[PDB]
């Protein structure tokens, strides 16, 4: 209506139903949109993100659709704190859910998990976005135990400077390529570094990546050429597919194509 633009939904048409969560970038709840669609409404905590930069990225963000990547409804921005409204994840956090054994996963349900992952991941490729801070926990699950790809993006408006930094404290050092973490070389190729530490915590349940290690001991490791190994639930197959993203030199590691086709490849041969 009159006073909201495309991107723009009517903070009036939200009913507040439960709290999801909380953090450093504030607090999810799920809700209702006019009374009949489930949403979730991600309350942006006043002073951590550059705002006015993040609203024009979503007006962007609006235009990116795929069923494996959280979809964005549209922004509150009339008042503080701003919203971000989404689809629903009924099943929360990937890294949660992986490491809850009640679910006793089959490894075909686990590549699944990276198949729906890197089908997110392929179509941001394809529109050259890049989701700068990909991992379990920035992946959700839905009621049908469907994973997509949340929050991508989010990291160029977070000013925590230990959040942003590749020397800062909260930095995803685990998750990154020797030419993000010596000189904050961003790229695709980032991106599918994390990819197959994200495979790597499927496969491992929600293992921390390079557990016994401090990000600072990660980080040579990783420059001295040393690499996570294989999770006793991966196959060779699966391992050598979660490996490839890990080449010292990005150029040749693969594109989310490639990785979508090595996976439906490994689920033809072992699913
Ligand atoms: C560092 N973390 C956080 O500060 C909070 C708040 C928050 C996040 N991202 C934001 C972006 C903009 C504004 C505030 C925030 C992430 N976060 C969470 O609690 C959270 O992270 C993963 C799961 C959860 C909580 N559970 C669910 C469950 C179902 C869902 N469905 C759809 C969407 N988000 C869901 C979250």
């Amino acid at each position: 209506g009159l006073g909201y633009g495309s991107w723009e939904i009517d903070p009036k048409d939200l009913t507040f139903l439960k709290e999801l969560g909380t953090g450093q970038f504030g607090v999810v709840k799920y809700g209702k949109w006019r009374g009949q669609y489930d949403v979730a409404i991600k309350m942006i905590k006043e002073g951590s993100m550059s705002e006015d930069e993040f609203i024009e990225e979503a007006k962007v963000m609006m235009n990116l659709s795929h069923e494996k990547l959280v979809q964005l409804y549209g922004v509150c921005t009339k008042q503080r704190p701003i919203f971000i409204i989404t689809e629903y994840m009924a099943n929360g956090c990937l890294l949660n859910y992986l490491r809850e054994m009640r679910h006793r996963f089959q490894t075909q349900q686990l590549l699944e998990m990276c198949k729906d992952v890197c089908e997110a991941m392929e179509y941001l490729e394809s529109k050259q976005f890049l989701h700068r801070d990909l991992a379990a926990r920035n992946c959700l699950v839905n009621d049908q135990g469907v994973v997509k790809v949340s929050d991508f993006g989010l990291s160029r408006y977070v000013l925590d400077d230990e959040y942003t930094s590749s020397v800062g404290s909260k930095f995803p050092v685990r998750w990154s390529p020797p030419e993000v973490l010596m000189y904050s070389k961003f790229s695709s190729k980032s991106d599918i570094w994390a990819f197959g530490v994200l495979m790597w915590e499927i496969y491992s349940l929600g293992k921390m990546p390079y557990e016994r290690f401090t990000n600072s001991e990660t980080a040579e490791h990783i420059a001295q050429g040393l690499r996570l190994y294989r999770p006793h639930l991966a196959s060779e197959k699966v391992y050598t597919i979660m490996y490839s993203c890990w080449h010292e030199k990005a150029d040749e590691r693969p594109t989310f194509k490639i990785l979508l086709s090595n996976i439906l490849d490994v689920m033809d041969e072992e699913s």
